[PDB]
DNA sequence: CCCAA
DNA sequence: CCCAA
């Protein structure tokens, strides 16, 4: 059923940030499952307890982009989470129409591992037919960029959406209401931003773009949209300009802006991907298939000089995840003479950039991790980068490494983790039990200081701290009893 | 006194956005004076009237910066802003800490004309003397943006300023707690977000930056702030970094963010101003005084390639102001031989370009407007390209030239001021007197809208029309009353 | 002096 | 195929 399939995706598949394709923000030692739609019903039907506060913090996680750009994913509280879920749920057949758009590519779809928001799931078949469709008989492309299509979406403005600015003005229950209100709970009743990584904000966020592409498509623009990017494809340049203004008003109308710096107009035939990836794929040394699995293992020379390719491509250019995109094309095409040459410039290219940090678990078997502890004084130095650059996906993943592979990690790393305190950083020191006792001075300080959002930023912790009766129960309402009573885990065994 | 220029500085000339220094970014015909401390408190003093919303909503006036990009303005609701002012002009003992901020050079200040904000006031003497003296035995300068110091401040966190986080949480009256909700008043009730142009809003801004701007202090960091624009001088270039991560640490804090775009790290010596500022002086032809007038009277060909010039310095460097800066150089060094090239020339530029428009000011009186009507219809040019562009300074400015000048305006042009609706130009509209019933069916349809924000973003039309008695009170409370009894106008005369 | 932050 | 939006 597609409501069930939506239900267990926004509950136990997309609750967590888990929208990327290969290699998730998260590690996967975190899992939303076993958090099923029932849970999360009992939890919505509560009504106990009393909070000062209005609304609910979330769990905050930094993951650096490939310029080293923060970017705040949310985890949002349980209990608003459930509510803002179970109200998505109930009213899908009113909401589904963001299923039904064409212009958007990432969107809602009932995918096989049982999420609904995957981003670049299409294959590059769909993808390549797609652009050269779309790009025929055009010599004008326009990529515009919607500034804070997370961080200023107006949530008074999903009744603006779906019914009409001016009828919603007159009709002040509606469903898209309601969902306003959730959306709200979900962020501190803040009318202003959604949480990164649900697929609930993602729901939302369609909903609200999806007025605005049919306002586009009714004009006759052809067009897609990836998220909050807006790439046209006009037959002359006035059609740009004029694609441009009408995105403009349509933004506007839901108090939504275009990024000036970020839109820009490139004549056609431009490139079907950027033109680093090009670069890179003319250049790779895996790039042929050759059907016998000797033949396409890459040497060492062929990999290190490559990677240093990548390098100066993403020092010259730097117009995307270059690194990212040579690592993945060389990792898994490696033989067992190259592993340590591979596994050590990737221990360096992950040191200045974190979101390499997650490859060091593709040959973190292969690689004698005991040695002479060189590995732990890197792996520990990598959380002492993490620790000062104040990223959580750097150190996520090296805390998953560490624990995983038994690397040993010192006190002084310790003090700069709790310095920084990373929720997900200490779910992980709290799942270690080694650092009990930080832990609780931690969250101590957390109860002590009797701010609601506080907890609420910490609320992962504090949870997995209550699952294994490691601590009592920081709020006084009965959703983390519920969830304790059913056997919710986000840490669970494999 | 101190208290009293405060109050009438708040109300009487900054409440309209006027902090500029030369030329002002709303025309001279709106004013915020005859509205006096006194009646500020009356409003304030009202208690009548109900509200379907929380807070109010504001006038919205889009100014163009140098590359065309909007910025948004505000002139906040006189019932919040009343409040709001007189909660800062009561606690001014506990906010006048702010004055007495070294790092701060933007900051409240007793001026001769009653303003307490203006921006670049201080003199080249003390300008030139100071950045010597800071930049003298260090090799660096780092400039850092705040990211969303106007858009999304936390409102929330002025008293985290005032009296420190944890205490602030511990304690949660204080006067920092009821600023925050008259600064959340003066916007829709929204944690998030100043109005740009009031200096209640900079005042609110400086409080939570003098804060950052101690913690830097204390560690013996030279540093100047403009509004959120930071310029440290470091001996070394861990120093800037470390500087960086410090100021990155003080403002996350606060909820703030470092531009991470706009940061950067020069080598000194560098200039005092920017490169383009030494380059338009440097080719002034107006940059030697002969103490005689007409020894300092340019030439046709002076003034036209120097704005050639001007225009190539424009599109080849594009880092400031300017054109701005190269008219304001030679637009008071004409003879009357050359009043109609350079006033086509500023014609052009302020069609391309409508923070030049303000200029055409400059040599309205000697330009023959009547002619041949060619000025009409350029000016009625620039009037649809502000309606187009969608810029209320240019429109405002251009309306107010046309008012002022009798130069007439077809009603295409009026169909396209209507369709953009800025509060501003309806304002000067309706002060014309000849489109009545366009202005009419205008606030009708506000009306008969029935949201109370959408009357909040044209309150300054509705006043305007109700003082004149065009047109009853859409409020039910009794701040219009109270504002038309004591002769408030915000359009005087002479 | 003449901009902007 | 292998990124990001």
């Amino acid at each position: 059923d597609e409501k069930r399939h939506l239900y267990e995706a926004l509950l136990r598949h997309n609750y967590f940030p888990n929208q990327k394709g290969s290699i998730s923000e998260i590690p996967p030692c975190f899992s939303s499952r076993t958090f099923t739609p029932e849970i999360a019903e009992l939890i919505s039907s509560d009504t106990s307890g009393r909070r000062s506060l209005q609304g609910y913090d979330c769990v905050e996680y930094y993951a650096t982009r490939y310029n080293n750009f923060p970017r705040t994913l949310s985890i949002i509280h349980p209990k608003a989470y459930s509510k803002l879920a179970k109200h998505i749920h109930d009213n899908w057949e009113e909401i589904r129409f963001i299923k039904e758009n064409e212009n958007s590519m990432i969107k809602p779809d009932m995918h096989a591992d049982g999420r609904i928001i995957i981003m670049n799931y299409e294959d590059a078949e769909t993808k390549t037919i797609r652009e050269l469709n779309d790009g025929f008989g055009r010599r004008f492309k326009v990529n515009a960029d919607i500034s804070g299509c997370f961080t200023n979406i107006y949530s008074h403005s999903i009744p603006w959406a779906v019914i009409g600015v001016n009828n919603a003005k007159i009709a002040l229950k509606h469903w898209s209401d309601k969902l306003d209100y959730f959306q709200r709970q979900a962020k501190r009743n803040e009318t202003h931003g959604v949480p990164i990584g649900p697929a609930t904000s993602s729901i939302v966020c369609e909903i609200i773009l999806s007025a605005v592409d049919k306002r586009l498509r009714d004009d006759g623009f052809l067009f897609r949209r990836y998220i909050d990017d807006y790439t046209c494809y006009c037959k002359t340049h006035d059609d740009a300009k004029e694609f441009l203004h009408l995105l403009g008003m349509e933004l506007s109308k839901y108090k939504l802006s275009l990024n000036l710096h970020k839109t820009k107009i490139t004549n056609l035939p431009g490139t079907l991907n950027d033109n680093w990836v090009s670069l890179l794929n003319v250049n790779s040394p895996t790039k042929k298939r050759f059907t016998d699995q000797d033949l396409n293992k890459l040497s060492s020379s062929e990999v290190i000089n490559f990677l240093d390719y990548a390098v100066q491509l993403n020092t010259q250019v730097g117009g995307g995840s270059i690194l990212k995109y040579a690592i993945s094309l060389v990792i898994n095409n490696l033989d067992e003479y190259t592993i340590t040459q591979v596994y050590d410039y990737l221990l360096n290219l992950s040191w200045h950039y974190p979101m390499l940090i997650p490859y060091l678990g593709v040959l973190i078997e292969h690689v004698y991790l005991d040695d002479g502890d060189e590995y732990k004084n890197k792996f520990n130095e990598i959380l002492s980068m993490c620790a000062e650059n104040k990223c959580s996906d750097g150190m996520a993943w090296t805390l998953y490494f560490c624990i995983k592979n038994n690397i040993d990690i010192d006190d002084d790393v310790i003090e700069k983790i709790i310095c920084f305190g990373d929720c997900l950083s200490l779910c992980l020191l709290d799942s270690s039990d080694i650092y009990e006792e930080k832990i609780n001075n931690f969250v101590s300080d957390i109860i002590k200081l009797d701010y609601e959002y506080d907890i609420d930023r910490y609320w992962l912790l504090f949870y997995q701290r209550f699952f294994k009766d490691k601590a009592p129960s920081p709020y006084n309402d009965k959703c983390f009893d519920i969830m304790k009573g059913y056997g919710v885990d986000f840490m669970p065994d494999e």
